[PDB]
Parts: C-alpha cells; structure tokens; sequence
C-alpha cells in the first residue's frame, strides 16, 4: 500500500519540515493513517537502522534517504505531467508509489530528458541533485516565501503562487479546484484577511482553504 | 526487494510458460533467489487464495484469476520497458531490472497514456508480445531446437525475461547483434545439453542450452 513504509516515514518527516511543522508520532499516524502501535514499532525499526533519532529528527543517512525519495517523487511528477501526459490531479498519487522503485540510474536519464529540472509541476524544489551529481542542492524552505494562512492572518494581500506541498496533493478533488480557479505555480492570487477557512481568489474565481491546507501553500507577496 | 511477492510468483509461472519450461518450485527459487521453505509457504498460500493449482506432476498451473493478474503485471512490465528504451533512453541491458520494480506500482490510467505516447506498441523492446491490451481497453522456433534440427539462418524475434536478468549477457548479445529484428546464423550442434554457437552481424557468441532455449527466432 505505502510500497515502502520506512521511506514513507522518512519522507513524511521531510514533508512536515518543508511545511514548517514539528515532526511528532501523532502527526505521522494522521498523515499515513497508521495506528499508534504501528508508528512506535516503525520508528523503533528506523532508529536501529540509523535513519532517525528534545521531547523526531532525521540522521545524516535518513536525511539523504528522505531527500533521494523526494527527488525520485518530483522527477517522476515532471515525467508524468511533461512527457506521459497524466492528469495534474492524479500525478502525485502515481509518484507516491513510483518514488520507491526508481534507481539513481533512471533519475540521471530523467534529469537529461526533462532538461535539468529544479522544481516539481507543483512548484516544490527537487532536492539531492548534488548527491545524484547533476545539479545544485536546495534549502527545504525558501525564507522569501510566505504561507497563505500567515499572509491571511497578517491582513491578506495579493501574492504569486510558488509551492503546493505534498500534503495538499493527497486530495485530487482539491487539486482540481485549485487548477480551475487558477491557484497554480506562477499564477497571481488575492488572499483575503481573517482555525478559520482562508478565502483565496484567482483570475477565474476562488475557493476556501482549511488552515492546514493554506499553511502548506507557499506564495511570494507582491 | 521483489516489491510485490504474489505478483512476482504469478509472473514467474507465466514467464516459465512463455519460455516452454515446466513450472516447478525449484524454477521459482532459481528465478526469484528465494529459499525452498519460502517458495513452498508462498505457493501454499496462493493456492488457498485461488491463484494457482498444484498438479500430481508437482507442476504449478495458474487459475483464470492468477493468469488475469499475471497478464496485468506483464503488460505494465513491457509498457514500462518500451517507455524506458524508446523515451527515457535507459541502457538496453539495464531496462528489465528497472521494469521489474515499476511493473508493481503502475496504474491502468498511466498504461493507457503510455499506449498513446508509444503509438499502440504490440511488443516489448526485447520482442515479447504485450498481453491484456484488450482488458486495458484500447511459426516461431527456439535457437536450441533450430540448432539440434541442423541450424540455419533465422531472424531474432524474442528474448525471454530469463535472459534479461543477466545484463552482462544482454551486453554480449547487443555487441554481436543477437537483438530482435536482426538475422543470425545458428550453427548445428550434435549433443543435447551442449552450448549453441550463434553468429551475429558483428561477431559470434556461445549460448548455454538454457539461454538458447529462452531465445525464439523465425527461420528463413
Ligand atoms: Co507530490
Ligand atoms: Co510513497
Ligand atoms: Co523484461
Ligand atoms: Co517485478
């Protein structure tokens, strides 16, 4: 189902870090729909293998493995959108499985094919291109970018859509709404002022984002 | 490691059928590098789930359910192999091992896109037919037999999945020119269980009986 439980535990910790959220067992359980028992046993198996280690934090090995999974995921997402032509809202679900079966060998081919891509189709930067040995490393979080929930709470304003985090992409219906209204990387949006739904307004229309969703969407305020 | 054990056992039995090899637990143990105890326990569980049946010969037979599931995995495998060669440009001898993992995670949604992208492909890059394209909704002889029957000039048509597991061998075959669509000269051999001498365009090579068996050709 998860295809690789360890890699999905590694990448969910890395996802929470990109979302600026503290990695906690309770959140890993909520994200991967796992029981408290299952998480505690999986975390136990991973710290033994020297992947993770206050009160969760990745090791140098676990961080590299987490990044290599994310790299495969986002290279897979580009391949699926740009070449294969799978629907924008269905691509993440596919990449969630593909990320666990891709060699570094096929990645190097995909990097050349896609022309040294830096971001996923959802605007998220592709990490570990230095460890693959075909590009520069990236910061998990760009300090220039602001979160739609922060922009809203701070009084709103017009902003450029930059990143939609992996957590948002688990809902295809939501990804369909964002595509229609025009909340997509490179498009400008109007974030209305405001635990209360954030009103976002595109060129065509708008939609209401839950705090957790709004937090995951990162924008450049004009 | 195998990604999906059940799917690999189903496709390994389907492989042995395509290769004209009697499907025994010993064959699965060799192909999937499993221990005897592991293979026996897996086959037992798969029979309970109605995927295969064990004959009195001790030989394994896929149910209509098991075949249907085996066909879907193989379809994904060969659609992945075409994508990996024709589009992505992964090396000829490295693509099978890649497809061997991809085959377990590819949706039908993607398969339908790959069918359109690759222009309705009928065979893998290794010449093996792509099965279950209908279900998705969109005189060949073995080199070992041709050799034993006096050899001759033959068009290479298919290289079985068994041969593709050895990248070094696939490199030799690529060099000498034993590849789907290229003519070869199969030299006659007297003895059974003796290596088959094949002459390609760019030189000659020595195939073991099991390898020669796995390659299918159209005699000219
Ligand atoms: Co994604
Ligand atoms: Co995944
Ligand atoms: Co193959
Ligand atoms: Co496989």
């Amino acid at each position: 189902d998860l295809i690789d439980t360890t890699e999905m535990y590694l990448r969910t910790i890395y996802d929470l870090e990109e979302e600026g959220v503290v990695p906690l067992r309770a959140r890993i359980a909520e994200r991967l729909e796992q029981s408290g028992p299952t998480v505690s046993q999986t975390v136990a198996r991973m710290e033994r293998d020297g992947l993770l280690t206050e009160d969760l934090e990745l090791t140098k090995a676990g961080r590299a493995r987490a990044i290599s999974v994310m790299r495969k995921h986002r290279l897979a997402e580009r391949l699926l959108v740009d070449v294969i032509g799978l629907e924008w809202e269905q691509v993440h679900l596919e990449a969630c499985r593909w990320e666990h079966v891709m060699s570094e060998a096929v990645e190097r081919k995909l990097v050349k094919l896609l022309g040294n891509p830096t971001t996923s189709p959802y605007g998220n930067p592709i990490p570990g291109l230095d460890e693959l040995g075909v590009g520069d490393s990236v910061e998990p979080v760009d300090t220039d970018l602001r979160r739609v929930d922060e922009v809203a709470r701070s009084g709103g304003g017009r902003a450029l859509v930059c990143r939609i985090a992996e957590h948002v992409q688990l809902d295809p219906d939501l990804m369909s709404e964002l595509k229609k209204v025009g909340v997509v990387p490179g498009n400008e949006i109007d974030i209305v002022a405001v635990n209360k739904p954030i009103q976002v307004q595109g060129s065509e229309g708008g939609t209401q984002l839950q705090p957790g969703i709004a937090h995951a969407v990162m924008v450049r305020v004009k």
